[PDB]
């Protein structure tokens, strides 16, 4: 139960499954699919996320988010990855803890809205109470190859980057709570004019290479 304070690598091609966990239940909240295992499928070196029609469940779409056991503290995070394109879904890499561990909502997010994949999202939480969506312009199409993505979390900080260089920098209400880092892959319920209406358009399908965690050091 340490929070996690060395470098942790976990390359989709060849890791540690054992350090995570396959969701298997219903986020709720404005995300219309329930988690199921069997959509986090690895395949060509990399780990997929497929939202698909579910058939006789209480939700009307079934989608994957895959987690890591252990929490990490302050430093830098990276995603390479290759998001999903269609009008009103969610592609994401994340930091998450709240109530399940006790924790207040501290969250980092940085969230792919199909509806428009030559833009990335980055947004955060601090004790539950988000309101800093920061949409930047990639200047490429994040649905059409992998690139990678990250951020260094610290305690007055956060700093984006995309393909190893930084392009933001969020200091309001900055999280406290080492969390989980986590990926997902849903539509939209209630958040119309956020991520465009769901077409109800299936399979669809967003895929990881790896997750990077570096206690210490920035590219």
């Amino acid at each position: 139960a340490t929070v996690v304070n060395t470098p942790f690598v976990a390359v989709f091609s060849n890791f540690d499954s054992s350090q995570w966990e396959k969701a298997d239940w219903a986020n709720g909240s404005v995300f219309n699919c329930v988690w199921k295992p069997s959509q986090v499928t690895f395949s060509n070196g990399k780990m997929i996320l497929t939202l698909d029609r579910e058939y006789g469940g209480s939700y009307p779409y079934k989608s994957g988010e895959y987690r890591t056991k252990s929490f990490f503290g302050y430093g830098y995070y990276e995603v390479r990855m290759k998001a999903a394109k269609n009008v009103g879904i969610v592609s994401s890499f994340f930091t998450y803890t709240g109530p399940s561990d006790n924790n207040p909502w501290d969250e980092i997010d940085i969230e792919f809205l199909g509806k428009d994949t030559t833009k990335v999202q980055f947004n955060w939480y601090k004790n539950g109470v988000g309101g800093n969506e920061y949409l930047h312009n990639l200047g490429f199409d994040a649905s059409q190859d992998f690139h990678t993505y990250g951020f260094e979390w610290r305690p007055d900080y956060i700093d984006f980057y995309v393909d190893g260089k930084k392009v933001y920098r969020g200091t309001r209400n900055i999280p406290v709570t080492p969390g989980k880092i986590m990926m997902n892959l849903w539509p939209g319920i209630g958040v119309d004019e956020w991520l465009g209406r769901y077409d109800g358009r299936t399979p669809l399908q967003a895929e990881y290479e790896y997750v990077k965690y570096y206690p210490n050091g920035v590219p």
